[PDB]
Formats: C-alpha cells, sequence, structure tokens
C-alpha cells in the first residue's frame, strides 16, 4: 500500500494479418482489408445497364440484317454482348475497316433503320442468293438491295437523298465483287463497273474485283461493305454503272455511353455496375485482377492478385519504439480499445481502454481508407484489348497502350500499399508513445519510468487516484512529498 | 523572483488555410499555396513562339494555295492557328489521310515552297475553273497545275525531277475525277485516265472514277490530293495518262518545334511559354485544369480543378504530439519567427523567435517546394485530343491514350499533395518537439516539465540568464545548487 | 573516479555520397546506390536469348529471299538484329504496309518455310531476273515464283491449297507491274494482268499498272508484295490472268516473345537478360538511361542519368533530432557497426558496437532495397520508337505514346528515391534515438544525460558494470543509493 504501478500498453489479436510495408515484405497487423476484387459470380447483371445479348448475331451481320438476325431490327443497347459461337449465314461478304464500323455502331448504341424511297430506275432490284438463304429459298441482307440489269441495259444510276434532320445518317452499302469476266456483264451488262458514294465534303470510290473465289454457302463472289456519314444539310450521291449493292435507308447515329463486349457469360437478373468478360464484379475495391477488359465503373486492372491495406497497428501477441518495442508486448485481453492502463495498487489490479487515443488512431485510418476506397473509375466504350487475326502495327499499339497503362496502375498501387502500410504502423506506434507521454507528463517527479512502459508511482495511489491519471486531472502536487520521500528518502 | 517558466511554442494565424492529407481530408494549416492552374486570360500571346493566325484559311487551303489564301505563301510558325470559322473556296477536292497531311506540314513549320521546272510535254496547263475564282477570272490552286489535252491528243506523261540536294522534298499532286464520260474525254481524251508517283522506294496509283458528286460552286468533278516526300538522293517520277493535276514544285521540309492548333481565341502582344485553345496560361504552377490541349512549357494537364499544397505547420488559434498536443496552443503574438520562447521571471515578461528551428522548417518547406514547382514540362506538336467526325478505331485509340494520361497524372497529383501535407505538418511538430527537448537538456535538474510546453526553472533566472537559454549558453553547475535546494530542499 | 561517462554513438565516412530528398536537393549519406544503368559494354550478349545477326540481310529480304539472304532459310530467333548497311540485292519492290508485315514476322519468330504443291498449267515458272543475280546467273526471290507464258498462250490461273492442318499459315506473294506495253504482253500475254488470293474471310485483287518507275539495279518496274493468313479449315486461291508473282508454299506461323531490333553493336559471348540498340545492359538496377529502345527482362527507360537512393545514415564526420542534432557528430572510427557506445571509467577509456541496433536499420534498409531492384519488368515486341520516314498521324500517336510512357515513369523514379531517401535518414536517425532511450530507461536515477548523446553516470562504473549497460543487464538498485549521493548529496 506504498506504491503503485501504472503501465500503458496496446490491444493485440490471437489471429492477425500479414501485409507489406515499405521496409518489410511480411509484417503482422491486427487487421486488414483486401484492395483487388479477384473473383466474379460468373455472370452479367442485367442492370442498370441495358444489356443486348447478340447471340448467335454478330454486330455486323445484325447491323447487316442477315436473315438469322431480323429479331434484332432496331434494337438499342448500352451493352451488346457479342458471342463467339456467333456465325454468318448471307452472302459472303468483308468490311474494309470492319473494327472501326462494329466500334462505331457498338458506340452510337442503336440499330434504328429508316427505309428511304431511293429511285432505282431501269435496274432489277432485290437481287437475292442461295448464300443467304430463307427456309429453302433464295435471299439477302434485309437492309441492303443488290440490283442487276433489267432486259439488257444497265444504265448510268444517278440518285441523291439530301439529309433534312438534324441527327447525322450512318449509310451503309456494298460493292459486288463477280468470280469471272462473263459474270461482270451477265449481271451489270458493263465490263467495268464503279461505285461513287459521295457528299459535299466527301466521297468515296470503288472499282469491283474480278476472281474465282473459295465457295462459301455456295457462291464465290463477294461483297465488301461501305459505310457513309450524312450530316444534317448535307446530301448523299450514288452513282454506278454497275456492282452496286444499295443502302434501303439509314442507320440513326446516337452518342452516349454504348459499346460491345465479347463474351460467353450468361446474363441474369441482377445488378452490377461493373461488367467484364468473366461476369460482373463488385466495385467497393479500388483494383481488379479479373480482367483488363472492362464495361462501367470498376476497379482498376492491376497485375497483382492481393494487396493487402493495414487497417490496424502492428499484432504483437516502427519509428517511435513503443509497439514491439519498450512496450514487449500487446494486450490480447483488451477488446474495448487500442490502447489504455494497466494498474496494480492496494485495492488490486484492473484495465482501462484510452478512448482518445483510440479513436485517434481509428480516424486517421479511417481517413485513408475514404481516400483510396471511394472510387473514381467509370469508363464505357474503349480500345479493344483482344484480337482474333494477327495484324501488326495498329494492334502492336493497341497491345502497347493498354500494357504501359496496366503496369503503371499496377505500380501506383504496390506503392500506395507499401507506404500506407509504413505509415499505419507508424502512426500506430506514435499513439502509444504519445500516451505514454502525456502521462509521463502528468507524474511530474512522483513516479519512474521502469522501462517496459509501466511507471513505479512512488505514494499511495487508489483506484481513483489511479481514474485521475487516466482521465488527465492527477495534481502531482498533492503527492510530491510523499512520493520524493519515498524516491530519495528526502525528509 | 526566486524561480521562472520558460515556454516553447509556435505561430499561428487568425485565418489559415484548410487542405488535405494522407489521413484527413480537412485540415488547417498556416499557409499554403495552389498547384493546378485554372485560369486563362483568353488570349493567345504572340511571343516567344512564332504565332501564324490562318484566319479563314485552313492549313490545307493555304498548303494546296486556295486563291483567298495567297497571303499565307511562304509563310512560317511555331504555331499555326486554324479558326472554326475558315472555309474553303477553290475547286472541291478530298484528301484522303487529310489528318497525316495536315500534321506533317503543321510539325514542319513551313509552307515555303520551290518552283521546279517540270516539263509537260503535249498537254495543255493551267486548266482552271467557275469553283475556284481568282476576282473575276475563273482559277485554280496555285501550288497546282491541271493539265488537260492538246489539240486532239494526251500523251502518256512521263516526267521526273531529281532530289540533288540534302532535305526532303514533300510533293503535293493531285487526281481529277471528271462528272460524265462525256467530260473525261474532251478534257484528257482517253476513257480511263490514271496516275502513278514514283520514287526508288514507294510507288502510288489512284485511277479516277467519272461520276456525279454534288454541285459544290458550281461543280460536279472533284480532285483527290495525295503526297509524296523525297528524299535526298532519291527522284520523283509521274506517270499519267490523263486525269493528273500535277505538282508545281516541291515545299522545303523542317523538323523543330511546330505544331497547328484550333482556337478562336484572339492574338494579344505579350508573353507567354504556355498555349491553350482557351488562351496562353502562366506556367508558374506544375499542373492546370484549362485544357488537355497545350503547346509549349505548360502545366500538366489534370482533372482536379484546385490542389492546395501546404507551406507552413497546422494552424492552432502530428506524429510528434508537439503541435496541438502538448503545446496547447500557437502563438498569433509570435510574427518573426515559426518557433519560439516565452518567459515569466524576475525582471517580467518576454518573447523571442527561435532562428535555427524556424529556418530549418522554412528550408525544408522550400525544398519541397523547388522540387514541386520546378517547370519540366516542355511539349510541342503532340496528337489531335478533340475530333469533329466519327472515325472508329484509330480515333477510339487516340482519345483513350489521352484518358489514360490524365488519369494517370491526376492520380500523381493527388497523391503528391496528400504526401507532401502530411509529410509537412509532422516535419513542423518535429521541429517543435526537437527544440522543447534541446531545451530540456540544458536545463539539466535545474528545471521541472510542467507538461504542457513550458519549464518551471527552479532559480532566479534573470533576463541573460533567460538569453542564455535561448542562445544555448546556460551553464547548470551554476545553478544547480540553488535548484536542487528548491526542487528538494537538499540545503 | 566516484563517476563515468557513457557516450552514444554513430558510424561516419570521410567521404560520403550526396543524394537528393524530398527536403534537400543536396545532403550527404555514408553510402548509397545508383538505381539508373546508364553504361553498357557496347556489345550484344548471345545469351540466354537466340540472337540472329541479319548483317547485310533487311528481315524482308530474308523472308522474301534475296539471294544475298539464302543463309537465313528456316530460320528462328528471339531477336532478329537489323544492320543500318543492310542493303536488297534483288528485283525492286514495295510493300504495302510494309512495317506490318515486318512486325508480324518479327513477332513469330521464324522463317519455317513450307513448300506446296501448286501446279501452274500453262505457263512457265522460275522467272528471273539480272537485277537478282545469283553470282553469274540470273535469279530471284526464293520464296516466290515468277510465272510467265508457255509459248504464245498464259491462261487463266485458278488453283487452291487448303490447309488441314492445326496452326496458321503465312502466305506471301506478289503482283508484277511492267514498264512498258510491251513487256506487259511478252511475258503475261494479256494487256492487263489481274490477281486474286482469296480465302472464305478475305479478298484482295490487284491490278498491275504498266508504266516506268526510277532504274533500280537496271529495271524500271516494281513488284509488290502481299500477305494473306490462313487458318486452320480454310482455304487459298489464287486466280490470275497475268502478273502473277506467285508463292511457292508457305511460312510457319507462331506466337511467343520474338522480335527485331535496330543495331549496329556487335553480338559477342556473354550473358544478359535485356537487350539494347546501344549493346545489352545489366539488369540489377530498376531503371536504365541508355535507350527507350528495349528487349528482354529490362530496367525502365527513365530521362535521369543518375538516381542515387540512400543505403545509409546521415553522414557527420532528422525527424528526431539525434543524428546531426544532439549527437554533433558521427565516429569514423566505429567501423564494426552503425550505432554504439563509447566509455570513459577508473580503468580508462573503450568503444563497443551496438548489435541489435545496427542490425534493425540495416534490416529495413535491406527491405526497400528488395522491393526497389526486384526486377519485374520484361517485354519483348513492343512497338517502333525510332522512325525514318515521315507518316503523319499513327507516327505521331506511336510517339505520343512513348514519350508519355517515359514521363510517368521518370516522375515515378524522382518521387520513389526522393520519398525513400528521405524516410531512409529518418528511420535512421530513429534507431539513433532508440538506443539513447533504451539506455536512458535502464540507468533509472543513475545517470544524467549531458546533452550531447552522452550519460553522466553518478557512480563508480568499471568495465564489468559498462558491459552490463550495453548487453542490458545492468542493475540500477545496485547503484542508486550512490548515484543519488552524488547527484545530490542526499539519499
Ligand atoms: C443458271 C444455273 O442454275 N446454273 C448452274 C450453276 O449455278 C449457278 O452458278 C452461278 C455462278 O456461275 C451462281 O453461283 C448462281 O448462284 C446465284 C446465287 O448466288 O444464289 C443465283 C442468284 O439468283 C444470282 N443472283 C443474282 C442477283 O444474280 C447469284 C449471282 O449472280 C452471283 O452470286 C454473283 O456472284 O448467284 C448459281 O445458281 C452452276 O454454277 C453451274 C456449274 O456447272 O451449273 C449450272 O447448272
Ligand atoms: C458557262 C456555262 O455554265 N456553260 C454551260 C454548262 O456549264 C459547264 O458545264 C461543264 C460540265 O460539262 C463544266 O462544269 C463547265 O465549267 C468548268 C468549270 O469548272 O468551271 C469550265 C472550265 O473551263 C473547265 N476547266 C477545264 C480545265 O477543263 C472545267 C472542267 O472541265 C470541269 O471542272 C471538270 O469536272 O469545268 C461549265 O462551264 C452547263 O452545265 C451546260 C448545260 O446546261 O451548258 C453549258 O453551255
Ligand atoms: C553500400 O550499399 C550497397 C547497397 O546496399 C552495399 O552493397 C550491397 O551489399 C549487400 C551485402 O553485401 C549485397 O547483397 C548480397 O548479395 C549476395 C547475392 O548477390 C548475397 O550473398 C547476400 O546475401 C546479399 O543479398 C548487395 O547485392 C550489394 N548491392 C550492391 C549494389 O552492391 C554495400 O555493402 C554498402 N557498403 C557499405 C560499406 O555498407
Ligand atoms: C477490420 O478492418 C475493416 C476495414 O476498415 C473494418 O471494416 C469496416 O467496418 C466499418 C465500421 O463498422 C464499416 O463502416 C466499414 O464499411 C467496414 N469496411 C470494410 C472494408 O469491411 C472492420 O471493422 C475491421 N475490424 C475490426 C475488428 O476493427
Ligand atoms: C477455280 O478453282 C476452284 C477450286 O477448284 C473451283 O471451285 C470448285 O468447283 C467445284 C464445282 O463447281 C465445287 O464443287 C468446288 O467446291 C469448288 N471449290 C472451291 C474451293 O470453291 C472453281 O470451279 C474454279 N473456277 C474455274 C473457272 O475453273
Ligand atoms: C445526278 O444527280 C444530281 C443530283 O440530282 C444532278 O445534279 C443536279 O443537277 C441539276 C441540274 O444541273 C442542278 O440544278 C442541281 O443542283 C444538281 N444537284 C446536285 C446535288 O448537284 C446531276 O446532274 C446528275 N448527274 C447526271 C450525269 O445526270
Ligand atoms: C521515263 O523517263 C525516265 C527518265 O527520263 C526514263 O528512265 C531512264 O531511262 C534511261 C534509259 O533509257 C536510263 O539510263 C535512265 O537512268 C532512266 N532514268 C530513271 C530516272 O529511271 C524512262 O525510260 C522513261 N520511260 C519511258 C517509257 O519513256
Ligand atoms: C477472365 O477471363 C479470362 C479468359 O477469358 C481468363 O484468362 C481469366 O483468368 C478470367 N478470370 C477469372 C477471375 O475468372
Ligand atoms: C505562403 O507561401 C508562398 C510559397 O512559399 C510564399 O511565396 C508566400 O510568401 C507565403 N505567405 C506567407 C504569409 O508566408
Ligand atoms: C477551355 O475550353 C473548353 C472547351 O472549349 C471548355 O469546356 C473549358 O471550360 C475552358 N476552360 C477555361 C478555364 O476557360
Ligand atoms: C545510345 O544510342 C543513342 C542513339 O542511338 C545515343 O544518342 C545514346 O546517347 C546512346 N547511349 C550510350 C550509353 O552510348
Amino acid at each position: 500500500n506504498n506504491t503503485a504501478t501504472l503501465c500503458l500498453g496496446h490491444h493485440a489479436v490471437p489471429n492477425g494479418t500479414i501485409v507489406k510495408t515499405i521496409t518489410d515484405d511480411q509484417i503482422e497487423v491486427t487487421n486488414a482489408t483486401e484492395l483487388v476484387q479477384s473473383s466474379s459470380t460468373g455472370k452479367i447483371c442485367n442492370n442498370p445497364h441495358r444489356i443486348l445479348d447478340g447471340r448467335d448475331c454478330k454486330l455486323m451481320d445484325a447491323l447487316l440484317g442477315d436473315p438469322h438476325c431480323d429479331v434484332f431490327q432496331d434494337e438499342t443497347w448500352d451493352l451488346y454482348v457479342e458471342r463467339s459461337s456467333a456465325s454468318s449465314n448471307c452472302y459472303p461478304y468483308d468490311v474494309p475497316d470492319y473494327a472501326s464500323l462494329r466500334s462505331l455502331v457498338a458506340s452510337s448504341g442503336t440499330l434504328e433503320f429508316i427505309t428511304e424511297g431511293f429511285t432505282w430506275t431501269g435496274v432489277t432490284q432485290n437481287g437475292e442468293s442461295g448464300a443467304c438463304k430463307r427456309g429453302p429459298a433464295n435471299g439477302f441482307f434485309s437492309r441492303l438491295n443488290w440490283l442487276t440489269k433489267s432486259g439488257s441495259v444497265y444504265p448510268l444510276l444517278n440518285v441523291t437523298m439530301p439529309n433534312n434532320d438534324n441527327f447525322d445518317k450512318l449509310y451503309v452499302w456494298g460493292v459486288h465483287h463477280p468470280s469471272t469476266n462473263q459474270e461482270q456483264t451477265n449481271l451489270y451488262v458493263q465490263a467495268s463497273g464503279r461505285v461513287t458514294v459521295s457528299t459535299r465534303r466527301s466521297q468515296q470510290t470503288i472499282i469491283p474485283n474480278i476472281g474465282s473465289r473459295p465457295l462459301v454457302r455456295g457462291q464465290s463472289g463477294r461483297i465488301s461493305i461501305y459505310w457513309t456519314i450524312v450530316k444534317p444539310g448535307d446530301i448523299l450521291m450514288i452513282n454506278s454503272n454497275g456492282n452496286l449493292v444499295a443502302p434501303r435507308g439509314y442507320f440513326k447515329m446516337r452518342t452516349g455511353k454504348s459499346s460491345i463486349m465479347r463474351s460467353n457469360a450468361p446474363i441474369d437478373t441482377c445488378i452490377s455496375e461493373c461488367i467484364t468478360p468473366n461476369g460482373s464484379i463488385p466495385n467497393d475495391k479500388p483494383f481488379q485482377n479479373v480482367n483488363k477488359i472492362t464495361y462501367g465503373a470498376c476497379p482498376k486492372y492491376v497485375k497483382q492478385s492481393t494487396l493487402k491495406l493495414a487497417t490496424g497497428m502492428r499484432n504483437v501477441p516502427g519509428l517511435f519504439g513503443a509497439i514491439a518495442g519498450f512496450i514487449e508486448n500487446g494486450w490480447e485481453g483488451m477488446i474495448d480499445g487500442w490502447y489504455g492502463f494497466r494498474h496494480k495498487n492496494s485495492e488490486g489490479t484492473g484495465q482501462a481502454a484510452d478512448l482518445k487515443s483510440t479513436q485517434a488512431a481509428i480516424d486517421q485510418i479511417n481517413g485513408k481508407l475514404n481516400r483510396v476506397i471511394e472510387k473514381t473509375n467509370e469508363k464505357f466504350h474503349q480500345i479493344e484489348k483482344e484480337f482474333l487475326e494477327v495484324e501488326g502495327r495498329i494492334q502492336d499499339l493497341e497491345k502497347y497502350v493498354e500494357d504501359t497503362k496496366i503496369d503503371l496502375w499496377s505500380y501506383n498501387a504496390e506503392l500506395l500499399v507499401a507506404l500506407e502500410n509504413q505509415h499505419t504502423i507508424d502512426l500506430t506506434d506514435s499513439e502509444m508513445n504519445k500516451l505514454f507521454e502525456k502521462t509521463r507528463r502528468q507524474l511530474r517527479e512522483n513516479a519512474e519510468d521502469m522501462g517496459n512502459g509501466c511507471f513505479k508511482i512512488y505514494h499511495k495511489c487508489d483506484n481513483a487516484c489511479i481514474e485521475s491519471i487516466r482521465n488527465g486531472t492527477y495534481d502531482h502536487d498533492i503527492y510530491r512529498d510523499e512520493a520524493l520521500n519515498n524516491r530519495f528518502q528526502i525528509k
């Protein structure tokens, strides 16, 4: 009953989490959170974005109107999902700049198509083929009009179509490439055709291509597809002496957040802002490792599969030398605070959380948590990131852009966690130290630091006296004479 | 009279500034500075860069020699400013890869055109048109030479021009597409023409397509513009059996800092390194929010409109627990230093700045200031970042590259300020602590820490005595017996 | 003889190294390491990567089989090295999209060529030219087959080659453009030729353009080179009635780590993972200034020539105020630890290293060293980064992408060293201070801090006594009464 002991301590937990810092790759903290999303449900949620499942229709085939894609007439989407099993079932074609036309239609988000009354005099219209069957019958792309001779004549076609609305019109037409010279003249009479499609500030000028090619659905002929945008006040002109595969009208163009993704993931009823080819994913985390291909408000793709952000002090079951230092050891039995006090006196032993120091640590970690978890990444139509054919220069640059980006983000994420972690350990160490010092300063000359986080208080200090220390109102003058006597034999 | 008090503390100002740190979204420091440039005069300064106002001439029209653009002949520039009201008033034309021709001329910085002694045998030269009037007369592009039949013949043209110089020559030439067959033969006799322009390492062939395009300034025909760069030692050769629109010469090519910008900002007499479409901007700050399109030594575009870097300590009207810690509270009355001393003694009271500690904090903050505002970014011709027409793949990539870059820089800026600010707060705290500990150490056993940043000095300590503490020459043996006697009653 | 002195200290060296920190552009530490590789031996190491010296053969000429390039038949490479002096010595040619064909072959990493069973009925094979000699004899590209008439006939050629294998095939073929009409018909009999090469998914039809181009090795004609990829299950057709320069077979395509590099550096025996055009470089450092063009596991290209990373404490021949603070000064004579103890007692003076605290500093710096120098960047085929022609849009973008990337990495490198440096100095200061405090704490009331890193120990303290302090077993109760008596004159 002549002295007391008061020791400062901090909590610890039986199972901690290993995190990475600036100086240690493996240091144990009381608690952490995962910043990389690395899993998916495997399914694409159908809200909030308007998902159109292309099923066995590539957007291009929907656009041209391959008979097996008629259900997609006038459809709209925020995201068109294109499946890899999808195939073409009409006249064989190619699209110079396929990727661009697929991109610009993807991006526009609609197949809304308006028929117009092109006046095609002196040709047979509605040319059809065995390669584009409707049931047992010859057929063709719904949105195009294959013209051939009437009788023995294919005249110079020369028609116009003014755009008098105040949206942009997308026209999609083509040129037919016959197999032989015989075929060119049987169909179009002239030996060399040409197709000139123009506006007031643009043109396209195409000569047909001749030769035997491999049969696709019975045919060696082909069509190359071309497109033209006609602005308000402008006009489409089409001029041709053979081989024209005429548009029937225009597609409406829109701007907005629409896009296209290659995925075989099923569509499901649920809500997710972020879509990948592997399925929708949560965007509570700032990073993800699921896929570099995303649509919507998503974590940023990084190469790491896990990045643990520390949310607690170091676990002992820093710059200041208190935690894992002169305080030998955490207290697992302190479960209502991060920091506090154990005492021993005449009336027995006890333990109290310190609230102010506990809150200061938690506040500061919440602050870096709020900065870090506060999501800022919403992207829609972007670039292609996987490729089905080898191409060279353009594809090289596309991959290299993305590869560059991913390494830069991966690095920022790696650094950020290592920094934030070092700093969390150290600021938690600091708060412990600051409490100890605050206590030392209250004791003035009535106590000595025992070297282990505890002070020997050189006077009778009951539970009320000890509380006075914990709440910061200890009055050292009251006890000085007594203490100095025990401490130094003064009087 | 028989003891003194010496208190430490630090300055404070009535109204400080709110900054962001690693741990707080909002925390007040004495002084801060803005790192985002977000305003502009609206006007483009005419030095130190050579600014050429294109007015109503697109560079393309200046290049080709639209008669309304004659004043631009042989012009030079560091930056050609292109206006939106600019329009074309010559023969209607298209330029496949318009943007490459525009880019490489913009980058070359010059329209210096050298006229060469081309021989066109058997053809009529200087064809003209109602679409490209020169006063009351029909006219044409100054830089091109429209060739037509002579009498009843248009010969196979085969003409060459060696490059015997040590610089690259840019040849701009064209191909004429007539309206009808009648026109093709009236002009060129041949039913189908053709141009082939070749060097030892390159060849281009264009076949014109006859036909009607929309009436522009009275004309249905068109001209398409192509280009060839001939290296030193190489030879230009031109081959044509009709439809050639010949070069009269070439443009000198330069490399350097030149570029082109779209803007309607007026030009003004002033000095700015950095130009944006919105006007020139100062470049003392390291970031800006005005426009992603810049020319010259510019702050880097970031998404944030403001980012305040702290240039002073925390304002109290840290890891170390001194400032806003055991020192309750700053001193508004301390105006000649950041840190100092106040005392109560025998001869009255007083205050003095500590210079060493004030300087060390200031120096450290100036150090990071120099790092951060040190102008390092000078960029000239880049990629276009705004587009008037939809194009697909290539535009997608250009937008993605810029948007990637901006996000990465906005991040760097965000983190930097957050880091710098946490560390400034903490280093200013440390300096206060270091000074207090310095003082405690000098006092030895002659004073006691009162716990609030002050020492009770247990001896008569007059102004000279106090000064000896502030200048670090206090001799504790002189006072020790006196002090130990008042603390401990030794005598 | 009734007291002793015990000072704590740290090492120093006469000449240290200057580094950059957050707050000082120049401050001296004991030791540092360079993080930018700036030297090369100048030679390209021939392990571990398979390096193929193109010598005087551009890869394109090895691919087509220029007679001077027969030694490259069926060759493979991880890196094909292309020399400046390399030249073409065969029929002069051009390759639309040359760079993609060169890219995709470079990336495939092989010239393995499989001859196939094309049946050329009615025509003569193996056309040769004086412009492509094999010694004294006229010759031709080995991989191509120049077809011409047989007797008085050249028929319409129509062949197929199915792909029944499970890999992709690369077909490289050409079209000959004669200099005159005479030549056209002597060779091919038709006045105009045509080559149509097709698959189910693609068609290319080239019309030769007759006429003179500049004489190259005695020839005014040219051949144009095209390529077609045939996937498994698909079918190559070739259809032509003149001017076809046919393939003899195909090149095997592969995916993997191959590329091509332009360099005049000699190849030689050594081992380096990272290749630049200047020669190989070590990859122990995380950045390099040698060249933005690299192959293999390389340090990342940055703009700075040097970045010195501190591996040691501040050198004195911090946040905490010990090093270059209350310890005036380091000890050059302390060679077997970073921190330690000097004393003076009755038995004389001495000195001893502190191992725990030395290790803790070292360990933590080793840890950030391992984070930093951990080689994590391995790249192979990328984008071209230097260009020999002006091109416009695409090249602008390519340059912009690499320039963007470099400035971001150079920023990360600058920040990293400034951060880690500030932090190293601070953590080394901290460890000093922690040792001081540890020592203070053991001494309890038996010593006083002299203000300069030393303690006055107020009792007889022999060498064994001193060692008890250094090893942490000093028992203060043995000495307390004696010490209080000399400090005060009391207990
Ligand atoms: C007349 C006939 O039945 N001939 C038999 C041949 O079949 C025809 O062969 C030609 C090619 O020589 C075409 O492939 C014909 O197919 C169509 C098709 O695509 O389905 C028929 C269409 O009506 C026709 N459409 C139009 C608008 O012209 C179309 C086009 O002409 C071509 O696609 C243009 O490329 O072709 C096919 O019916 C068979 O080739 C011959 C061989 O021995 O046997 C004949 O009995
Ligand atoms: C004066 C007039 O308007 N006459 C009537 C016809 O207009 C003519 O129509 C022809 C088309 O066949 C051309 O447009 C003529 O204009 C020019 C031009 O561009 O201005 C005249 C130039 O001399 C000529 N220049 C050259 C070097 O040939 C030029 C070119 O041929 C074309 O630009 C090539 O495409 O054409 C124009 O004068 C009117 O169309 C007709 C029927 O109503 O009656 C004419 O008498
Ligand atoms: C000054 O600092 C440099 C950089 O830290 C020190 O050199 C480094 O020293 C370590 C230990 O000697 C080297 O690591 C060792 O390498 C081998 C394997 O390569 C292994 O046997 C060890 O376990 C260890 O990891 C390190 O590679 C080396 N770094 C460099 C660039 O040389 C140097 O020791 C310091 N000098 C002084 C006087 O402290
Ligand atoms: C371990 O750390 C996580 C991350 O801070 C804590 O989870 C948060 O808890 C708070 C308080 O209830 C919530 O408001 C957050 O939204 C939760 N965030 C996350 C990411 O899960 C968790 O509280 C911590 N565990 C302990 C014992 O403190
Ligand atoms: C050119 O060659 C192709 C390939 O042999 C020929 O097409 C084949 O002809 C038969 C009969 O019409 C078809 O059953 C085959 O499927 C065809 N093969 C392919 C790959 O399409 C074509 O007939 C030839 N052309 C000429 C004019 O002789
Ligand atoms: C092709 O059609 C166009 C458009 O109808 C014709 O051009 C028009 O011609 C009339 C009479 O010359 C003009 O008054 C109109 O301004 C023209 N319209 C446009 C948009 O140019 C053109 O003459 C026709 N071409 C042929 C060969 O008959
Ligand atoms: C087109 O003109 C060129 C150059 O005048 C002719 O090519 C030259 O022909 C002579 C032989 O007649 C060579 O010795 C020269 O070296 C050639 N010069 C070049 C630059 O190639 C070419 O013959 C002409 N073509 C025709 C059909 O007249
Ligand atoms: C996402 O998809 C690709 C293949 O399409 C796969 O390589 C990757 O591992 C997938 N990730 C997950 C988490 O399923
Ligand atoms: C605040 O900061 C800037 C940058 O250091 C400085 O130039 C300015 O004078 C400072 N203001 C005050 C009141 O110190
Ligand atoms: C600069 O211009 C852009 C587009 O013209 C505009 O949206 C932006 O608000 C402008 N900013 C300033 C600061 O003038
Ligand atoms: C590497 O080569 C480049 C250009 O080829 C040159 O400018 C650079 O200085 C070279 N580096 C070294 C270390 O020689």
